[PDB]
């Protein structure tokens, strides 16, 4: 029916639509743009050009494989099956050249797509539409016609103008590289992965087009006595020994091995030899290029937090700080970071206040609820209160308080073990889960007892000047906290 | 005419001399310092300056490419068109040396162009000259015409002086930067680009002059029985077989793919092969450091981007953070973001006022515009208004505002549905385009209503404390808010 | 007795368990987890599965060797030597899949360890355990013993089963990955070195089993007279004779240094060539992305003072300074940073209390601490002050402060000679620990001398903002400032 | 003299010690030190040291060359001229010996350098000595001796120990590292070309003694005939023939280029071409390791302002600014900043204070005095007012102030055309030098006229708030201000 004809044209509802217009009414002004352009318009975001371009993603993988193969180890493609195979292609190719008529453009400034008939035609013409051409018309065909109106030279001129079809790797680029810049925005990819595996696959379809080559170029020249299919005897194999040894020859020169069987000894060989050694060399390079690009990318987290702690060392050493004074700090970021480099403040500062309040109660809303302080409040106060508190690590036998010192800080255990120590008493234990320091914010001038870290302390600090600010904007809990 | 013989030795107002000296009468003052220097000065950024470096580095290229096969494959250069060839280019890299005496240079302060006569000449002798002397002049042909006042070692030492003229490359070297330095600072080049094919240009010639000394050494020692040429039989050939030959040899040794058709057999084939596996070998990987950097220059927008996400997979990781809101935190990071990479605050903080309003009218101005508040308001006070708005992502079911609760800020929807909940009323839906939150510019304490969104929203806030700043430079406005 | 034997099964009070769980009492929740989750329950982090993998890391990399080695080099695996190697072996791996149904698992997430038997059960079925069943039990004997109810067939098909063992390199790979996340949160590791060490017995590996494949091939052919092992003429060579050419012929392909004796003839050899060049380029590649990000790491401070320095050359070269000024401005550099990168404010705001204390009482006291203001003072109140002090570097001929300006900050001297300069009095030299301007916190207006540095000067200033604002909290103090 | 004799081994007053200690008091405290730490003691600093060092690496390279060649192609070395090499050599580097029980090690922590002489010979014990010591003594000569108390199995088996003498290798590494150490804070230095040169020494000393191994091992077991030297029949050949061969036959493992005349056939011919494949493929890629790093260092200032530009685009393209917006953007970005990549800010703040007022005296003197408001001024006030200067860059046609809009800055024009535009007059243009907007500072509210870029403006601006504060600190001018 008309209604899946028009609904398959137009950019559908979907994760990735929603994403790149911003709303479900942002893709609904955009299907009613297309469906107001022209007669059958295609949208680039559409499920039918999704499941046209794998289509074509599936022919060009298997015609840039089979086809200079085809013209290359078979004595004529003028058979039934390869008439078969080279017409039904050629149609599909052909559609695929009306089809870009009918579909708009992303621009590079993101501006609305293109969807005008006489700007997608015409931007068209400006760009692809003569490689695209030349490789979708049977131009061997026709030729092979026109010449009705000697045979060994004419079979052998259209065997070059049959490779004209390798130029559908065009398509195959620019079909890959539209589809990549839609996933990415779609499923979350590493990008040294994705440009890995494409360049992989151009290795291979280049080394076998080489092996092509190979044997081709000696074909053409029908097989002259000092070439290597007839040093080595070969002529008269069938075609998949010919290949193989074709290929063996062509991945040989381009991984820089060795020549195959010998050293080449014609000037046809000489050259086609360099090509393909320097073509390979480059090749190789650029692969080693994407490796250390795509390992580089993998341990990202522990190379940045050896560079940053490679920079304490260097302080330490401007300093000419004590081995036991550098053992101490060395300790301490272990504890503090456990070997993990993050910004907290720009982590926070990027979130929004559902996101923040969600990860403070994770935090700490199981230690600061259970004192008597906070036990009484709305919890819209405690979530603001929660906000203030500073995570601190100490170390054994460090003093967190001095007695007699001036308060300005509380502080809740979230890991290790205390002790509160003073002349009136017994060294008192506190653990995780505990807190102290709490006078602070209800008096002025000196803490009456030591506090001193027996394990690594891990916790939280809220000091008065912060305490003071929450309670600002709460004045209905500043009469409690003054009578409680 | 004087007025064109002037006017092309002094740099000429344009694209390069603009941004280089900073402005048109700046530029004037340089061309005015150039034409009282003295007699017939060149100003190294001169229109005569470039198409004179444009002839040589044609000049040159041309030289470096047929100098080395005329001397090698060649029987004697004292006939007729080799006469022609070596003359004509040795006037032409005369008149070169001559005019670098003419010429000012850049210093490596950017202070004054030297252009005082005696400091052009006395830096050229302390530098260059040599080297482009003893490259200029036909050092061969003056000695052949001294030894005419046997033959066959007078014919074999003169082309051990005719190479001489390689040395040209170092103005082909030093040419070529200078011009990239100027090309950089006007055409918006990838620096790793044009160091890839300076270097790929480098490689192609060193493998040529290679492919040259492979032959040449042999020829100097008259093909003696052991060497390559012998062993091949070649040593009658045509000049194209014996060049093909010697250059898919030295290519062979610095691909480091193998020998040739076997192994060195005499002690100059040894020690010239090792040199060119060991000059290969480091080119090649002086290749592989170039592709490297390329390939890094050219995904570093998503290199980025993974490298801040994996920051934030490590800070929920430190925090232990529920699986649930680790996805529910990179669904933020995904539609807050959208796989882009960038400091807004520190974009905005580079640009100047005016372009800093453009971009703020054209986020903004369609959203506020719509309000009875603003739709009254001079554009001078809207301009500013607009400029204190932030950019804020919610979720599916995030409150944006819970009713009871203190109100702060003022939101705009830019995309996304949100909805509006009391007990009093229908869940009204609020779309792309309104606004919400209002009245907390105009009281203070509770919100009225619970705001939750229902997609995605993306919304511009803004909050109390900045709409009151921007009142404090406005007071015939706030008479206004006061009564409206 | 069944105090060790659970003691060994939970994870255990140690450093690991101290930094992955934070503190003693939670390792003590999750042991008594651990010990009510089931019958006889291992924990990952447990010394039982430390040593059990450390047996299974040695079974796995001599099985891996030995293995292929005795399938392809030796004529029959049914003598009484081989039986005890492949059952003793298959019972230790076999005993390693039923433990996998007994340890827990950690979380992606780092939530609690899952330990329900009936979810570590229905993880590992969903995942390993059918590679890590057809790998453990012994596949060819029970075949060979089902065809007990012509023998060349089956004893050559039963070697291609006997290689399902090679699926244990997954458990190794597994193990490995699972005790350096446990090694890197406890021993200080640089990633990049754990990631060299680990492909090159990978890649050492690979050459081994491709060795084997070389001449497996041509064993299950029989030999075919077109095989290199016939070619060779080496049927009937020793094991070590037929194992050291096989792996000199798998590393000449995988290195990319050759065939071998000469180029591949039949098509087995042609294939298992490619294979081999193919499999062995890309390991190479890897290897040398590897060895690129190890290097990267080792000089990574040095690289980032020279990416720093450029930018300050960048800012000279943009403000067009003249070469004297640049060259102070470098001078200054190297004696203020001494060629290390560090960001002191960002590392000292890392830091706690008792750690920053600690290092500003190691640079400062010694130099505050003679001056007759401070030797008066509280201990606390000194290191309070102390942590105001901001180091400056000075050149010569520079003037701190001169006379008639208005007076704002003290200097202590570190190193370096100063001078002080009146028209009253001799030019008077001040020396490595003395102190000067000190006047200026006690008064307003004129300083009444010049202070020039006569080398250069090291030094901690104190500002009258700072001092003031080390008062505001000590009134007890701001009395004797009075008065003193 | 004793007073030469003990100023050499103490740490002499020079620009690296300055650096090192801080101060020439400082350097003659160390030297005090000591001159008291015991007799005759060599501080790691020393002329003495440096000088020794020097004669030890000109020794070093020369014996690691010489001896393996002397080893390996000569019939014997118990001829004189090899006793006298030989004897020499080891007194030299049993000298070396005896002088590290009397230097001084630098510690890791950077702390007061080790000079008791029990603990200087206490850690060469733990460490270095016994390599030191067996490479030092002639192991060879005492042991042909022992001999004296078949010929041809004593003079095989003395070449194996007569090796002993490589591990020297160890020494020219260590002594190597320590003088790059100080060279590095001397000299300026890039840290990857420093170690790429490292490299190319190590690997063409490895190659050379590879080279040597490939004839070693056929020597030892008396020219096998299966050994390269047997089937190449070079047995009889002269030693410079034979080490060509085996230095070519090594470096064409090494490179992968091939195995020399032909493929190994012998098992030690297989198992040392295996050894040098493995060695000369790991150096390799080391190589193209570092390669790769000093090629990244070599571009850093144009790589990270492309890395800056891509996340302007990335801005501008997540905000879907308009094609002719992002052109004025990028206009700007390339007047603004001139393709270079350097923050101000933070390079101001790393300064001292005479370095940013002689700075900005450069900058903006020539631009301020020109004004009248500032041409009666006390230097000392107009230094401070030139401080709050900010540099802005205007396009053509941008409005810098509007008529009627509220004045809160003034401007001085550095570059480009600027034109003043009113009802009441002509568009009166103003050039390079020029100042406009100065009336803001003495009044409130509208300004009046409009001020419009004509070309590309560079100018300074001065803001009230600025202004105002550099008044408060001068309040002799505030009154001139006020009545001018
Ligand atoms: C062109 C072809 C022979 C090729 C070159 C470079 C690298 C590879 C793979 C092995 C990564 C490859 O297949
Ligand atoms: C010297 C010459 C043979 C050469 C060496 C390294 C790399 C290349 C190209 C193929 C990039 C090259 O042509
Ligand atoms: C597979 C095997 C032959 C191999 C490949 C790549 C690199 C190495 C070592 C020399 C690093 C290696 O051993
Ligand atoms: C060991 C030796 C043959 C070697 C290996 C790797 C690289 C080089 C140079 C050419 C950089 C080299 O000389």
């Amino acid at each position: 029916m008309q209604r899946q004809f028009t609904s398959m044209l137009q950019p559908g509802v979907n994760k990735f639509s929603l994403r790149m217009f911003g709303s479900q009414k942002a893709v609904e002004k955009e299907q009613e743009r297309v469906k107001t352009a022209g007669f059958w318009i295609i949208h680039p975001y559409s499920d039918f050009r999704f499941y046209w371009d794998l289509i074509m993603l599936i022919m060009m993988v298997g015609n840039l494989v089979i086809i200079p193969v085809g013209i290359t180890f078979f004595t004529e493609q003028t058979t039934t099956p390869w008439i078969i195979f080279n017409v039904a292609s050629d149609t599909v190719f052909l559609l695929d050249l009306i089809m870009n008529f009918r579909t708009g453009t992303v621009n590079e400034d993101s501006s609305e797509i293109i969807l005008d008939p006489k700007v997608i035609k015409m931007n068209y013409l400006k760009s692809w539409f003569v490689v695209d051409f030349i490789s979708s018309i049977p131009v061997d065909y026709i030729f092979l016609i026109v010449e009705k109106g000697r045979a060994l030279r004419i079979v052998r001129f259209t065997k070059i103008l049959s490779l004209l079809r390798l130029l559908r790797l065009s398509r195959l680029i620019r079909y890959i590289h539209q589809w990549e810049e839609i996933f990415h925005m779609t499923y979350d990819l590493a990008s040294a992965v994705v440009r890995i595996f494409n360049l992989i696959g151009m290795l291979l379809l280049l080394c076998h087009w080489d092996g092509c080559l190979q044997f081709l170029v000696p074909l053409l020249q029908d097989f002259p006595p000092d070439c290597w299919v007839s040093l080595n005897e070969m002529v008269n194999d069938s075609w998949g020994k010919q290949y193989s040894y074709a290929l063996f020859k062509a991945m040989s020169h381009m991984l820089c091995i060795g020549y195959g069987a010998q050293a080449p000894v014609s000037m046809s060989d000489l050259w086609i030899t360099m090509l393909s050694m320097i073509v390979g060399a480059t090749c190789y390079a650029m692969f080693v290029g994407h490796a250390t690009a795509l390992i580089q990318s993998l341990d990202s987290s522990r190379r940045q937090y050896q560079e940053k702690y490679k920079q304490v060392e260097q302080y330490m050493s401007f300093h000419k700080l004590p081995a036991d004074m550098r053992q101490k700090i060395h300790d301490y970021y272990e504890h503090r970071y456990q070997g993990k480099i993050f910004d907290e403040e720009n982590i926070l500062n990027e979130l929004n206040d559902p996101l923040r309040e969600e990860i403070v109660n994770f935090n700490c809303r199981k230690l600061v609820a259970t004192m008597p302080l906070f036990a009484n409040a709305d919890p819209n106060f405690v979530t603001a209160m929660l906000s203030k508190l500073r995570f601190e690590v100490f170390q054994p036998g460090d003093y967190i308080i001095r007695e007699g010192a001036v308060g300005k800080k509380m502080y809740f255990i979230q890991h290790g073990v205390a002790g509160v120590i003073t002349k009136s008493s017994k060294e008192m234990k506190l653990t995780d889960g505990s807190y102290f320091g709490e006078i602070c914010l209800l008096t002025k001038g000196r803490r009456t007892a030591s506090v001193r870290a027996d394990t690594y302390c891990r916790l939280y600090s809220l000091s008065v000047d912060n305490f003071n600010e929450v309670l600002e904007e709460y004045p209905m809990m500043r009469r409690a906290f003054e009578t409680v």
